[PDB]
């Protein structure tokens, strides 16, 4: 269909394999954060003294599935129900009912300069028998020519994927449904901003951002036919 099927492809695949991997029995993750199912790691990396710490979450969400949690995450009508660092969003480009293109430009945290961010968003349905089936969103930079000036700003690079997989257990109840979610989330803030500062945001931000988006769907499915 769109321009972009074939790299889309290419970056659900790749989390697929990689991003979906337990890291439990993994010493290469730091466990940063632990409340409850929600566990957020980092890796500490740095190219030429910018902070690049890959994140990586997972999270189990009870009441409701991958296919709402998904949604909800890509749809960009409700994006101001659970963003809280977001300045501004456009749609840039829509390249087909699941997969858009949008500039945003984040809240800026004194003292480092405000980051803009140019990305591709996608949503897929990964099908499983003895497997689950997976819901993904895909968040990832590409080059746009309709890409806003903005002085204030220094572009940031971003890979973020929400993988989500469903679990009933045994009328199907929204009591019986659990979503187990990986989240991960590689960015390059670029230019230069303190590395004290890029890690006190991402510590503070990611675990905010998981308990609020989740707690958000939960919220807003309750009592709704149930979508998986
Ligand atoms: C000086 C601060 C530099 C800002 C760097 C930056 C840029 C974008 C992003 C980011 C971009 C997209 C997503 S998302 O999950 O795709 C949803 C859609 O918005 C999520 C996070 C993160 C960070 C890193 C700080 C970290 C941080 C973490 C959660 C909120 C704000 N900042």
């Amino acid at each position: 269909t769109h321009r972009f099927v074939q790299k889309v492809e290419e970056m659900v695949q790749n989390h697929m394999t990689y991003s979906l991997q337990d890291v439990g029995g993994d010493a290469n993750w730091q466990l940063v954060v632990e409340e409850g199912e929600m566990k957020v790691y980092r890796r500490e990396v740095e190219e030429n003294g910018i902070v690049l710490d890959p994140l990586k979450a997972t999270h189990a969400v009870k009441g409701v599935t991958g296919h709402e949690v998904c949604n909800y995450f890509w749809n960009v009508d409700v994006r101001n129900d659970w963003e809280t660092t977001i300045e501004n969003f456009h749609v840039v480009e829509t390249l087909a009912d699941n997969a858009i293109i949008i500039y945003q430009t984040h809240k800026r945290v004194w003292p480092a300069s405000q980051r803009d961010v140019l990305y591709l968003s996608v949503i897929r349905k990964i099908p499983a028998e003895n497997d689950p089936e997976t819901w993904i969103v895909c968040n990832f930079s590409v080059d746009h020519d309709s890409a806003p000036l903005n002085n204030r700003c220094v572009r940031a690079k971003i890979n973020v994927a929400m993988i989500c997989q469903t679990l009933v257990s045994p009328e199907i109840s929204r009591d019986n449904i659990l979503c187990k979610i990986t989240y991960v989330a590689n960015v390059n803030p670029g230019g230069w901003a303190p590395a004290s500062v890029l890690r006190a945001v991402a510590k503070r931000e990611y675990p905010k951002f998981l308990k609020r988006f989740t707690s958000y769907v939960q919220e807003k499915t309750a009592g709704k036919p149930i979508l998986f």
